[PDB]
């Protein structure tokens, strides 16, 4: 997250760190949202590579013991069937991970609340992106979980020529674009949390930013629109 501030430890208890085994250790690669005790919602693109993956819940600082972490292997990966790695702009950038064990819920580990199907936010709706992604374009991952205030940019604006044009689809949510604050590499798969009727809900799964850079004016961060996938999510969980 570029232009973020450090999240308080218990602000976003559904945020998870998706990690892969790298030698004797593990490397953070993507965010995710805990949606059942044994299911995580992430981006399809985060799991294109044939890697060994684990999920960390109750994580705050990637580089030190928080005393709150639980570590769980990924048992099964279900990518949306229409996802195409050669075409992120087509959408469908969403995947569900079934965990090998059910995690224990507490102040640091909670299920993310999802919006009702079909919900579209009015332009400029207040949201926060969270993640351990790069803190600058071509920079380094954060150590501590970061948050950035990123108001939505509706489909009509976001898909206009000076923004993202045809690249953005109605199955996506755009947020930010101020040239200062944005998602960045390593935030992919994580939540966009938006405040509606007094409650934060996870309206987005972080999907992409501009090839030109993370915080680029009029290139808001783009998210898979969770409310477009409610039936698909339920169908997968019910059949697995
Ligand atoms: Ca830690």
């Amino acid at each position: 997250v570029v232009g973020g501030t450090e999240a308080q430890r218990n602000s976003w208890p559904s945020q998870i760190s998706l990690q892969y085994r790298s030698g004797s250790s593990w490397a953070h690669t993507c965010g995710g949202t805990l949606i059942r005790q044994n299911w995580v919602m992430t981006a399809a693109h985060c799991v294109d590579r044939e890697l060994t993956f684990r999920v960390v819940v109750g994580e705050h600082n990637l580089n030190q013991n928080n005393g709150t972490e639980q570590y769980v292997g990924v048992q099964k990966i279900v990518v949306h069937p229409y996802w195409n790695t050669d075409d992120v702009a087509a959408g469908y950038d969403i995947a569900l991970l079934r965990l090998a064990q059910s995690v224990t819920l507490n102040s640091y580990v909670q299920l993310g609340v999802l919006p009702r199907a079909g919900t579209i936010l009015a332009n400029n709706s207040p949201c926060y992106i969270t993640g351990w992604g790069l803190t600058r374009t071509n920079g380094q991952l954060a150590q501590t979980l970061q948050q950035a205030y990123l108001p939505t940019v509706d489909y009509a604006i976001c898909s206009s020529s000076s923004y993202w044009g045809s690249t953005v689809k109605n199955s996506m949510v755009c947020a930010g674009g101020d040239g200062v604050r944005s998602g960045c590499q390593g935030d992919s798969g994580g939540p966009l949390h938006c405040l509606v009727n007094g409650q934060y809900a996870v309206h987005g799964v972080t999907s992409f930013v501009s090839r030109l850079g993370c915080n680029v004016t009029r290139k808001p961060t783009v998210f898979t629109r969770v409310s477009a996938y409610i039936s698909w999510i339920n169908n997968v969980i019910a059949s697995n």
